[PDB]
């Protein structure tokens, strides 16, 4: 249909001209081999010219080195072009895929994304280069054959060509006329077998009514109506093939007769008949493959219309200019209404919260709807529907995304750990600034240097999966080290519940205390010590704030807090 | 394997001789046709203009008809044999499956009994006769072609059949040597695409940590590693075909070289090289199809062991000689316990019953397990386990089958009506002894003559399936007409279902009443129309009958039957 793919191809066309010059020579080295059938039967055994029988082997090996070399120059130089319009347009998606909104990667697409940069990105050039191999090779074999047919004997070529569609249409009308009769009599047999199906259902009355002789004599007339009709299908179906063969071979009598009696013909001498009759046996194969070209240039371009919807899609909204470097202040909510895309229930309904300068606040609860989403609203993973979150006196939508995202931390158990060294995993996208001394000192400050010591090299060993496959405590404390070294002002402590082994909960808890010793903290938690030591607690139950006060006043008014402490304790 | 099918084929062996004489002549006319290539190319065009060219076209249609009328004689006289060893074998199963017990027919095989007569009995002769028209037609063309090979220049034939297996084994070892490299580099591709898969997981940490340019300068070094390994499969998997073609054409070079010898080139003329070379391309297909003569003979004989177990399973137990003409007496039970075959839980517990002469007994209950079982074992559809049943002073085991089953009369709504006329559906298996006037009078005595008079003929019209498609109300009174006409002394009335229809329930109740002025009648009844007038009432409780009394005593003692009236009402 459309070709917007051709600006990608147009840097690399010097591999396509070589694959269309050294591919025609794969078709003119086959119609130059069939023309050797003329001297072999003419100047060869019939005469006493032995010398034509000695150079003919040397032009048979010599014409399949040329058919074995241009089948390698045209399959490699078309793999360099169909390998660099698969490579270029696969790294164009992955410069736009890491800029698309999280909502697309939420539940809209999970694992079919690899099916757009491994499988649906290969069929755009493994089935659209099958519309240039078939057109050029089997579109120049046919011209060579139609030249070799007309140079040798123009008189017989017209006779043979004219008889070609008549045989096909006669065969087609005969086949239709017999499959109609076959379908009719198959329907008749299907009508007959119903009574034989029914005869086995009366077994509960055949025995008690005393008659098996009636039901074994009345089956002698159903089976005899299933043989005299059952033998007629092969009597009316095996007659069609002799008719087809006789119709086909009546024309081969006319081809021989036309080359017999007129003296306008018989310019043929025993090699000019083998080279024209056996050429077009090898012309039927470059006639069934050329007609299936547009069945392949509609799959190799239907898969390009799929990849043009992943691309040119709406990216992150960057309608902001305000830049914040060090967010020292308060974060508050105002009239914030938000629900998840693709869902109906509202999660956020006019929520008013305030985070003071450096004091921690705990959003505890067992609701499972309201605690996890507010980290997304803060980090602007999901944009707010209606309302405003005032971050240091300004809305987040006024702020640029890169400046806003740098002021936050996401310490959690479920971190994904990259395939790089310690100097790169704790210093992601800051390695050109951060020296290794402050990196290793922050690693000691995270109380996880002991696990780095028990390693292959230590501070420059690979970490991520396909490598060492570390445990969750090392992942949590390396996330602690990352957020400690980056020194973010605002911290969303997830504090995920897991196994707390002796002298493993101690190191994790000490690292947590050292991290939250300073700085503002909105902590989601199920930990009793962080519940009691929090300055102000906030409980959200199904999007409803039951109270906003201290833990002692939340002990005085029960509500849901003590009922939560039933399972906390 | 063990062909016991042969005695059903041996009287029809005269069709397998015509189909083995008129099938050889379909393979000696594909050999007598290629031998025309020698007078056409040598004695035809090369010598003169009109020598052999006017005599050949009257042969190429002469051979065609001698092949179109031996593809109809050998395809009809084998289907007279493969359609008469199916018919003899199909109606031998239906002289054995109509005398074999109900233990086959209760859910062991329900719809698969049709696919042992219709489809499975066809594959014993549609796939065992396809292993004879292959071993004879394409086992006589090969012997035919190997005469043309050796009458026409045997030296070239010897040096060509020497050369063929070397080419075959060289092609095989080359294909293996390249498929090893292909699968190894496919695994090498799999590792790289796993490493490419492991990148899109950390989107939630790509955005927040500020690193997007790292993931666009790391995917560049993954895509090049995924392109230089994607070029190499096309580079290394496209060397196999030129090597195969060059190895193949070196043999043709050797043949054309050895044709230059003065010993070989003595009997090779303008002809005699086309017929030898082009008959081998017509010899690969009969050599190929021959190998599958034992992959089809053991498909059409392995389906002759499926239906031979139907022919070998156990039939009726007829170990008995006692007979009775008309059972005028009692039927009594002796603590008989019986469970259905294929089950462990006893469907019927210990039951003790007494049936008087000319009185009604009722097996009333809503349990649905035990009342119909007693009717089955009484008519001896299933043989009993624990004890004996004395019918007229003798056990049922002592009695023969047709003596006992001619004394019962099953009456229900689920009667199956044969597709033969009503004239004989009221006198089934006894239409000769009874004349038409008795059938007419018994039709009026069953109060069903009025609906017969509404029909197209009356006495001799089609009444079963696929005709007028009768209702269950007509089926009830035609069953009463049947059970009144045969005049059985024991009436197992099942009472059908309670569907009162004005002036249909009246006729049904009148026929049901008039049937039972006389004769011993064990009835099963979920309806109250017979219980209040019953002489003796027994009531089954789950699986055991514990209350065997009168109506007034069963009104005095509640038990179960009183509550059965309570939620019956």
């Amino acid at each position: 249909t459309f070709r917007r793919l051709w600006p990608t191809i147009a840097p690399f066309k010097a591999g396509l001209i070589v694959a269309g010059v050294a591919l025609i020579l794969n078709a003119a080295s086959d119609t130059f081999m069939l023309s050797l059938l003329k001297p072999l039967l003419d100047d060869g055994f019939g005469k006493t010219d032995r010398s034509v029988l000695v150079w003919m082997p040397l032009v048979v090996i010599g014409l399949m080195i040329l058919r074995g070399i241009t089948s390698y120059v045209s399959s490699y130089c078309i793999s360099w072009v169909s390998g660099k319009v698969v490579m270029t347009m696969r790294r164009r998606l992955f410069g736009h895929m890491m800029g698309m909104p999280v909502s697309f990667f939420d539940k809209q697409s999970t694992g079919t994304l690899l099916s757009r940069i491994t499988y649906d990105s290969e069929q755009v050039a493994s089935s659209s280069s099958g519309a240039l191999i078939t057109v050029v090779r089997e579109g120049a074999s046919i011209i060579g054959l139609f030249i070799m047919m007309f140079y040798y004997s123009w008189q017989l070529s017209i006779i043979l060509i004219v008889l070609a569609p008549i045989v096909s249409i006669a065969i087609r009308v005969v086949s239709k006329r017999f499959r109609n009769i076959s379908k009719n009599m198959q329907n008749t047999m299907g009508q007959v077998t119903t009574s034989a199906e029914q005869m086995l259902k009366g077994h509960k009355e055949v025995l008690i009514f005393g008659g098996q002789e009636v039901e074994t004599k009345r089956f002698d007339k159903v089976s005899n109506r299933m043989r005299l009709q059952g033998m007629k299908m092969v009597s009316a179906s095996s007659i069609s093939d002799p008719i087809i063969q006789l119709i086909a071979s009546l024309a081969l009598a006319f081809v021989l007769y036309a080359a017999s009696f007129p003296s306008v013909m018989d310019s043929l001498t025993a090699g000019t008949i083998t080279v024209v009759f056996s050429s077009m046996i090898a012309l039927m194969r470059p006639l069934k493959s050329l007609t299936n070209v547009n069945a392949q240039f509609q799959r190799g371009m239907a898969a390009c219309q799929t990849l043009f919807t992943i691309l040119d899609s709406e990216q992150e909204k960057d309608e902001g200019k305000r830049v914040i470097e060090r967010a020292t202040g308060d974060v508050e909510f105002r009239n914030v209404t938000f629900t998840y895309p693709g869902r109906d229930v509202p999660a956020l309904r006019n929520i008013n919260l305030k985070i003071p300068a450096g004091k921690t606040v705990a959003l505890v609860g067992r609701s499972g709807s309201g605690k996890s989403t507010i980290a997304s609203l803060i980090t602007r993973f999901y944009d707010i529907d209606e309302g405003e979150i005032l971050m240091d006196g300004h809305d987040l939508r006024e702020y640029t995304l890169a400046s806003l995202r740098n002021q936050v931390a996401l310490v959690s158990q479920n971190v994904h750990l990259f395939n790089d060294t310690v100097a790169n995993n704790i210093a992601y996208a800051r390695t050109e600034q951060y020296s290794r001394e402050q990196i290793e000192e922050a690693a000691r400050m995270a109380y996880a240097m002991d696990f780095i010591n028990k390693m292959d090299n230590g501070l420059d060993t690979v970490i991520g999966e396909n490598g060492v496959l570390l445990s969750g405590g090392q992942r949590q404390r390396i996330a602690i080290a990352r957020a400690l070294l980056r020194d973010s002002p605002i911290l969303i402590l997830d504090e995920a519940t897991s196994a707390l082994d002796t002298e493993s909960e101690r190191a994790i808890q000490a690292a947590l205390d050292e991290l939250q010793k300073n700085r503002t903290s909105l902590v989601i938690a199920h930990r009793l010590s962080t519940i009691e030591k929090a300055d102000e607690i906030v409980v959200v139950e199904d999007g409803v704030i039951v109270e906003r006060g201290t833990h002692n006043d939340l002990l005085e008014h029960r509500g849901v807090y003590a009922q939560l402490h039933k399972m906390q304790f």
